[PDB]
């Protein structure tokens, strides 16, 4: 019953998941110059060659790529992370007008929308093991800003229209995440939770430096998606983001000088 509305929107979440008001919440401003280098970090490989797409699906939150975490075909490695993680899904957040829409915030400044790539710990043997370990998972998170059009969003932007409404789901073999990101992996990190309810204080966040540019008519169909079902009242799926959370007793690292 959770959403964005006035009345079901991230003020009320607390109620029904009270680790809402918890230590380690997310997102978070990402204030640059209080952020440190840190030269413990090892390199970081995102290693999505053998990536196995499945099926994209309207959640009535957001709508979901899904991947088969089977096998170690798609994973993130490195960087602040102890072992391997294994990609499990990639999703968006985004705003009703440009000006808004990312979860993350770099120095209060809010992008358009935000990627989530998601990622399980495999050490944990599942997903909802992981679900239940302080370092369960780790989001790779990457801002959208708009400006001229990403050729490797376009055909998650033409399936949207068979997904309009909650409940449904289309085929969405042989997509290549790599067509989402930007040319540089530099990053922030820092320890948090899922953004969304049950708000698990999980997730080991890999926030990117670099926006990836977006056109404005590629946004503009992701506002087209709708949080209702089939048959129900139209409401359009925007503003599916949680505004920034205390940073509480937490340190943001930064990858580079
Ligand atoms: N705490 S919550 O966001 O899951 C929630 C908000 C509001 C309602 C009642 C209105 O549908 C129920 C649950
Ligand atoms: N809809 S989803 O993205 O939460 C999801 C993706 C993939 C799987 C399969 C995990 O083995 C389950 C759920
Ligand atoms: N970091 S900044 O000063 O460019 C900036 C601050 C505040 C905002 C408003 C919210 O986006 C935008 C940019
Ligand atoms: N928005 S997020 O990436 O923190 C997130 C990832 C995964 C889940 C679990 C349900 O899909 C919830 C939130
Ligand atoms: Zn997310």
């Amino acid at each position: 019953h959770w959403g964005y509305g006035k009345h079901n929107g991230p003020e009320h979440w607390h109620k029904d998941f009270p680790i809402a008001k918890g230590e380690r919440q997310s997102p978070v401003d990402i204030d640059t110059h209080t952020a440190k280098y840190d030269p413990s970090l090892k390199p970081l490989s995102v290693s999505y060659d053998q990536a196995t797409s499945l099926r994209i699906l309207n959640n009535g939150h957001a709508f979901n790529v899904e991947f088969d975490d089977s096998q170690d075909k798609a994973v993130l490695k490195g960087g602040p992370l102890d072992g391997t993680y294994r990609l499990i899904q990639f999703h968006f957040h985004w705003g009703s007008l440009d000006g808004q829409g990312s979860e993350h915030t770099v120095d209060k400044k809010k992008y358009a929308a935000e990627l989530h790539l998601v990622h399980w710990n495999t050490k944990y043997g599942d997903f909802g093991k992981a679900v239940q370990q302080p370092d369960g998972l780790a989001v790779l998170g990457i801002f959208l800003k708009v400006g001229s059009a990403k050729p490797g969003l376009q055909k998650v932007v033409d399936v949207l229209d068979s997904i309009k409404t909650k409940g449904k789901s289309a085929d969405f073999t042989n997509f290549d995440p790599r067509g989402l990101l930007p040319e540089s992996l530099d990053y922030w990190t820092y320890p948090g939770s899922l953004t969304t309810p049950p708000l698990l204080e999980c997730v080991t966040w890999i926030v990117l430096k670099e926006p990836i540019s977006v056109s404005s008519e590629q946004v503009l169909k992701f506002r087209k998606l709708n949080f209702n079902g089939e048959g129900e009242p139209e409401e359009l799926m925007v503003d599916n983001w949680r505004p920034a959370q205390p940073l509480k007793n937490r340190q943001i690292k930064a990858s580079f000088k």
